[PDB]
């Protein structure tokens, strides 16, 4: 599979949206798994899921990757409510425009604060929800906050570099000799093509501030059958936030790895994938 | 599978061990998983995992649920030396009698205990390492000590009765509706049935508190790819621990299941047994 | 200082009380300082205060030690709302009554959500807030709940004996040698002078389960500088709650004391008294 | 009182120390403290003290702010052991020197370990332990190693510039405001007073990893009365290293201050003083 082989587009139109342009990778055939990013700068379906879109296929999902609002090749954005939010709504008109009745979320960050807002708003439109390290869920009982991650994709956003990009990916990671040159110039690249998706975050982050995103209140309502990831040495969402999913949310469990930032489907692809997986098949 | 088809009996000669009786379950033919079990009032082999041992088995492993020395049939002892030492000794000595060259361990409470200090002291006789909230790892970084759990534990030793083993139960497991009367009348028959094992923990208990258990400092010995599993509602043994062992152990990966006690492989079999067959298998 | 010779009774009227019967003992002429205690059975202000009220009163404060609604010898009451925000009308009820413009509040379990809501629902009418323990502030991320304290709390409610009274305060406790027969003859003697308390306490709570009492999602609005204090060896309310407030509420400070249950007053009375005076008169 | 006014210099013979020279600076003349500095570029007794040095003078203590070996005017020094025990050493080498039977100690970051150290080698030496977040006590239970505050204190060692150390006090303040060009201008005039001290703690550092400070282990044996002190904000030393001094140590107490990092004494320096004068009189 490839991302050109995969590369679709759609138009959606849901509350505040109308004829947007969301970019999304698709293969397989069968029960439909959506992966969503984190929103780093340079963030996309693809480049976050490429590790797992072949294993979820092979095991017989039809894997949807999408681009959020304002990243990558999915058109540009400027919002003023909490992106979780904004971000669940894209994913419902991306569902209604596809025909998909019933969608399992996977979510890492970001991803992870649409998957959440996707739960509560549109409960009868999930399946089974998976979670790794969900941003926004409010302060951390031991992290000084905003993280040292956070702090390193605001610079980025704000004074965009290929150093700065490279420091940031070394945060990101636990292993340091995953960024190869590869992930570096691909990421780049990203950034590079669509400069105004760097100001929108920015402008959309000052209407919105990350406190806005904070839906612990409401993790009571969720009655989808939750799997909750985390990396031991997650540097942007903070370890104590796995346990507070844990103790809110109805059916969850919460699986941590060891020497493993924030991208476990990447860091630790092969133990990521087969649980997953099992956990749809089986729970 | 029965407890009395699967029953067997090996003198071990280890050590301070002469010529003493190990009672064990033991059924299937493949690579060999030792099972241990928690160091409750008429704790074995047989009743900790009697959910696990069938589907252990079917996925083609040989199964050995060990009774430690001074419980259920093995024989009994009082120990001046901390537990999970002697019982770690104790897992050697059927080794070695068996000709079983090399264990996977799996081990809950203070049989978590045991397969830790196993895996420091004979690195070369165990495979992998899978921990259910071992006991004796010093102090919480919250929950105050003794535990809620132990305290029960403590007073069903000193003055066993049928109620106390009730209050205790209901204390070990999240689900109420789980202990049946086949549990408890199954349970008290092992406590009646050696009263001498009673008398003789909390002699040993006296001579080795739970302090001397404590083998955190050695942790970054572990060479064994290592799963820890942990009740979210464990009052037993704290959950903080699950991360010291994840800080502490060279690879090591933690799972937590809602709803559940110090049990996880009872009050969550079907999830447990697919965990641990895929690590064992893939990891 | 007496009990007899500083108890007052004042009629409140505030929302929902009518000629409500409040007792209260006051001793000294400065500015107020409102002392507010647990839930337990046989709970009241000069019982759970009487190591401070002297210390305080000696410092210049003119000290109020008030029995909340329900408790000792004040009105008996069922609650259909939580039992920190009726506390609290109550608390400005009589302040009303006796022409106090604001006060400090200093509030233990109970007593803390008392104090938690009056900062919220009256900012005006409070000085500093000095908060030990609050309770009903939602999950702990380390602790089982109901909380084993919580669980004796209950069954002392239910079947009140002089065993379960000393059970729980054994508990409630970390030092043992602190429960003199004064104590509990004491404390019994409370209980069995009220017995309608106990079971309207019990009515009250199946009118208002402890998730109901949760102010947390509103911490962010307390303006007053608060002291937090917790016993580290607290079995009824977790530590973990004490970083929940000390991140959340403004302008906070926590101060944790080695060796000591819910009771940080009693306890550790020297230290608790000359921290809270010197924070009254510098913070 | 200045530095000048205050400054003296002493030769000191202690195990590995012969006519080592250690700068310190002394003010007024009853119960010595000696306060103990942390392990920043540039860092000493003066600049770390100087909004408590006058507060405890007119409480009536003689003050020793201590220039560790390697630090400041003391001699340049590569060690081969951990730092916490070297400094330890030098701390009885100026007491010995100076006829000082007894000291209180008070020490931040490294300075913590020192005291710590301290406390375990020379029990006999020491009166009370102030703690003010102490460095290297082993792996935290949620904040990943090496901290950020660390990897920049690394960076500035290995590339100190004047942007290097403003970044690096940013993370070490939480009130940006406080960062004036007088307390830059005065650190960095330390840092090019003495490059050689940069090289050598990196090469010190080298010989013996922040693994080799950590003391955890024998944290029981200490026998002083024991005040913690914590900034909720330190991105240098992990929040959760104060529950553990406070589990470990006999006799602690545990202070957070919110809206604080790594330098409790100076931001909240009114506070803090009035805090510890009062334990050093009345615990
Ligand atoms: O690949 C990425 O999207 C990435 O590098 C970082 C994402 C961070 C992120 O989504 C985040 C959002 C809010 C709070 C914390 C974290
Ligand atoms: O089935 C059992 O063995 C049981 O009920 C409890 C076991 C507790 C246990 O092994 C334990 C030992 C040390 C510390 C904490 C817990
Ligand atoms: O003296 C007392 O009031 C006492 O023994 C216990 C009080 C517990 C208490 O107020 C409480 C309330 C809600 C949640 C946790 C704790
Ligand atoms: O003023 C200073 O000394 C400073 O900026 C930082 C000190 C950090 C420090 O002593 C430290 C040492 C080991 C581990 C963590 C922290």
């Amino acid at each position: 599979l490839t991302e050109s082989s995969t590369s679709k587009f759609v138009k959606i139109n849901e509350k505040g949206f109308s004829d947007f342009n969301i970019h999304y990778n698709e293969a397989g055939n069968g029960e439909t798994v959506i992966m969503l990013h984190g929103g780093g700068p340079g963030a996309g379906g693809w480049s976050n899921y490429y590790r797992n879109v072949g294993p979820f296929v092979d095991a017989g999902y039809r894997v949807i990757l999408k681009d959020s609002p304002g990243f990558n090749k999915s058109d540009a954005v400027v919002m003023d409510e909490q992106r979780g939010l904004v971000n669940a709504r894209a994913v419902k008109g991306l569902m209604d425009a596809l025909d998909i009745d019933r969608a399992h979320l996977v979510g890492n960050a970001m991803g992870g604060a649409t998957a959440l807002n996707f739960a509560l708003e549109y409960p009868d439109r999930i399946g089974k929800l998976i979670l790794m390290g969900p941003g926004g869920l409010g302060p951390s009982m031991f992290a000084p906050m905003p993280m040292e991650g956070i702090k390193l994709l605001f610079k980025l956003y704000a004074e965009p570099s290929y150093e700065t990009l490279k420091q940031m990916l070394q945060v990101f990671l636990y292993d340091q000799s995953l960024i190869t040159e590869e992930l570096l110039q691909g990421r780049w690249e990203a950034i590079q093509r669509q400069p105004e998706h760097l100001k929108n975050f920015l402008i959309s982050a000052q209407k919105a501030p990350l406190s806005t995103w904070d839906v612990t209140a409401r993790l009571g309502e969720i009655k989808a059958k939750t799997f909750i990831t985390w990396g031991r040495d997650d540097r942007f969402v903070p370890l104590d936030h796995g346990l507070k999913l844990l103790w809110n949310i109805d059916d969850a469990r919460l699986h941590v790895f060891s020497k493993c930032g924030q991208w476990a489907q990447w860091e630790h692809a092969d133990e990521f994938n087969r649980l997953v997986i099992d956990f749809l098949r089986h729970a």
